[PDB]
């Protein structure tokens, strides 16, 4: 399923390329510009253990996540991917535990050393 199609094929969008963050676009958007760090995003995702059957879904709240980009509000994976991408398009991400909650996780949803799923579509996001 669609984790192990991000192992395969994703592109890795690391810096240091350690393969940490690999990405693929299920969705092309529009626009030739991604949002800028500082920038208000607004976001669908759904979210999951790599290892996993069961989805955290921002549906399920009613609402979409909204976070300001590359300020740590959200995991080092988020930043950095959510850099890469136009607003409209969805995209696959496939997180090592080093971009996302670590050695220590965040229990109970997290456990140790997690690799994390998600799809995520960019709705919007404003200058701040
Ligand atoms: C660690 O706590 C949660 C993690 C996730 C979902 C949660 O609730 C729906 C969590 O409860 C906290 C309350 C909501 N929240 C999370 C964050 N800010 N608010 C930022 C920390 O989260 C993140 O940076 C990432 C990306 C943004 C969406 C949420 N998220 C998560 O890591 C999810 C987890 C995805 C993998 C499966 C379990 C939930």
């Amino acid at each position: 399923g669609a984790p192990a199609t991000v192992t395969e094929q994703g592109e890795d969008i690391t810096s240091k390329k350690d393969r940490g963050v690999l990405k693929i676009v299920k969705r092309v958007g529009n626009g030739e510009e991604t949002p800028m760090i500082g920038d208000k995003v607004y976001v669908h995702y759904k979210g999951k253990l790599s290892n996993g059957k069961k989805f955290d879904s921002s549906h399920d709240r009613n609402e979409p996540f909204v976070f300001s980009l590359g300020k740590g509000q959200v995991i080092k994976a988020w930043d950095i991917g959510v850099a890469t991408m136009k607003k409209g398009e969805i995209a696959h991400l496939l997180i090592k535990p080093e971009y996302a909650y670590g050695s220590a996780g965040s229990l109970p949803k997290i456990p140790s050393n997690a690799t994390l799923f998600f799809e995520i579509e960019l709705l919007d996001f404003k200058g701040e």
